[PDB]
């Protein structure tokens, strides 16, 4: 990252809700970030289902996903969301946020490679112990927000360590919303309500590419109640109207 200001007539938006979350936002053009919160702007977190965005492209580079047209078959047993229960394409497991499916695509790659793309990724403290199938969503790793946005530049730039095929690929599964001169890739995250004292994480990360610019943002919040989940997009979505983005 560049220069990073803190700016804290954004936490209007969070004090209204009483929301403890950081939001992190960069224009490509001057390298310069702005955050409501400076010390939680670095402070790591679960990545829950943000990991698919990582989980995706290895798995494309590992050959464990053959290619964007695999089609990710149910085997028919109860998943833990209905909208799982179903056949997915890479995007549409993205999209409606198959755990399942990115469990066993992290299986295949496996800890080895799967260690070693976090490792070339700078993706987060890089800790994949507590499972091969779980480590990012009950085990040690560890990503800020600060790290999203550079992650996530990186993968806007195609210059991840992975193929720029693989990260153009996963890039069209992120799209979120699209319009002739506005465009959203984007992807939510929820670790649970954690427990007494531990409150659990919820995530929005993206980017938006508006005329000839584009904006990096990453959102976490303390969440210990699912019914304010929804805070996730809504507190980041009017800082950026407040900018003029939305
Ligand atoms: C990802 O964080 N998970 C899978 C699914 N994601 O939907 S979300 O992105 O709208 O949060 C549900 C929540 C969470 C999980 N239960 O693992
Ligand atoms: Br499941
Ligand atoms: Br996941
Ligand atoms: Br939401
Ligand atoms: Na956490």
């Amino acid at each position: 990252m560049g220069s990073i200001t803190e700016n804290t007539s954004w936490n209007k938006e969070f004090s209204a809700e009483a929301v403890n979350g950081v939001f992190v936002l960069c224009k490509s053009s001057s390298k310069s970030c702005a955050t409501n919160d400076l010390a939680r702007a670095s402070k790591e977190y679960l990545p829950a289902s943000t990991f698919k965005i990582p989980n995706a492209i290895i798995g494309l580079e590992t050959g464990v996903i053959k290619n964007e047209h695999q089609v990710f078959k149910w085997d028919g047993k109860p998943r833990a969301m209905k909208q799982w229960e179903r056949d997915l394409t890479l995007r549409g497991a993205i999209q409606v946020s198959a755990v399942p499916v990115f469990q066993q695509i992290a299986r295949e790659v496996g800890e080895v490679r799967m260690q070693k793309y976090l490792k070339k990724f700078s993706y987060g403290n890089q800790n994949i112990s507590g499972g091969i199938d779980k480590f990012w969503l009950e085990g040690q790793l560890r990503i800020s927000a600060v790290n999203q946005v550079e992650f996530l530049e990186s993968l806007y730039l195609n210059k991840l360590s992975a193929s720029k095929e693989n990260q153009l690929i996963v890039k069209e599964a992120l799209v979120t919303e699209a319009a002739p001169e506005y465009l959203v890739h984007s992807k939510t995250g929820f670790s649970g309500v954690g427990t007494e004292s531990n409150p659990g994480v919820a995530w929005w990360v993206g980017w938006v590419e508006k005329e000839t610019e584009v904006y990096f943002f990453a959102f976490n919040m303390d969440i210990d109640n699912e019914s304010k989940l929804p805070l996730r997009k809504s507190i980041p979505t009017k800082i950026m109207e407040s900018e003029g983005i939305i």
